[PDB]
């Protein structure tokens, strides 16, 4: 039978009322014999009715592809709100349950530290901006770079990797053309964070 | 029905003589009424015959997990050769065939760089060293940290990130409240698959 995913909303989308956060329910395998599927969405078990059905998308495997997504508010989604999507297909026995919210525990503020590139790297024609960002809890973060206001992009980031103390860190490197708008910054929002963002600078 | 997972050998075991390098083809779901289970394995296509293949084990949910392994040449390994476990069970229509290599591309060597702690987190009591590997490929790396000779095992290490040249990099972090430290880094395009980078203070 059909199989179901669960996605949490993008981590940027939260922490900004300007933003719009969704979470996502995929459905996959959906068959042509079939091919009806439905949708019950609830907030810590409350039934909701404001959730809006994507179209369907036949795959090359010649399966089908249903999305439904609901929007949450900012405040339910970082005060620990569980939202439960439920799925009912005939070609299933009882209608599937999947459950998400954020992580459970006390939020901890990232440390953004800037680290210029190693005297070393300057023998390449490119070097390298690091910027690191430890200490945050959870794990859902955005990181961004930008230079004399405006975003810099050629930068990519590592995943947050769980360090000893239960907290998370990453990296950051922005690719710079090595002649050093000498002035980088980098740029971290996450809910724990004093208006939930901060930016540290790099001098060159 | 049963399924296959197929494990390549550890980046380490690929890279040093001294180590043993394994592919390791596991089954699960194995039921009791059709519990016998036959492995093949080929070496890009060509059956070869000296796989160790352990006694079936039955699990706790009442199924049997069977796992063959299959000893690498670390030569084969590092030119690219596939591994194919073929796997015959009665419950099966089809055998079941996994197949596994080192990544496809042409490798390139990392460069290893050790940035020292930013000047602003000495203010807390532990700070991070760091070690960037860049412009590698394939992603199979070993990174490790040691002072004064002896290994340094409070640190973690970022997955690789695919970077946007193809290449693969990624970070490793030494926490430190031996005033000499060595990031570590093994990988088939280094010479002697080996290469140190050290920070003082
Ligand atoms: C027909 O073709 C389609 C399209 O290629 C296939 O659909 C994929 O199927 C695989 C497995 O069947 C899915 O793999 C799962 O990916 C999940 C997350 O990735 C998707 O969702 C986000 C949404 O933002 C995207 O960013 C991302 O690119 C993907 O679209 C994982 O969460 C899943 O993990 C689950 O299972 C593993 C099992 O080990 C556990 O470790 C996890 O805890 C979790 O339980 C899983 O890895 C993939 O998502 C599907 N893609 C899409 C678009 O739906 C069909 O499978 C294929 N049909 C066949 C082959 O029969």
């Amino acid at each position: 039978g059909p199989s179901v995913f669960l996605f949490p909303p993008k981590p940027k989308d939260t922490l900004m009322i300007s933003r719009t956060p969704e979470v996502t329910c995929v459905v996959v395998d959906v068959s042509h014999e079939d091919p009806e599927v439905k949708f019950n969405w609830y907030v810590d078990g409350v039934e909701v009715h404001n959730a809006k059905t994507k179209p369907r998308e036949e795959q090359y495997n010649s399966t089908y592809r249903v999305v439904s997504v609901l929007t949450v508010l900012h405040q339910d989604w970082l005060n620990g709100k569980e939202y439960k999507c439920k799925v009912s297909n005939k070609a299933l026995p009882a209608p599937i349950e999947k459950t998400i919210s954020k992580a459970k525990g006390q939020p901890r503020e990232p440390q953004v530290y800037t680290l210029p590139p190693s005297r070393d790297e300057y023998l390449y024609g490119d070097v390298s901006l690091t910027c690191l960002v430890k200490g945050f809890y959870p794990s859902d973060i955005a990181v961004e770079w930008e230079s004399n206001g405006q975003p810099e992009n050629n930068y990519k980031t590592t995943p947050p990797v769980l360090d000893s103390d239960g907290s998370f860190f990453l990296y950051s490197k922005l690719t710079v053309p090595r002649h050093s708008g000498n002035v980088f910054s980098c740029s971290v929002m996450h809910e724990a964070l004093h208006n939930h963002y901060t930016q540290k600078s790099l001098s060159l």
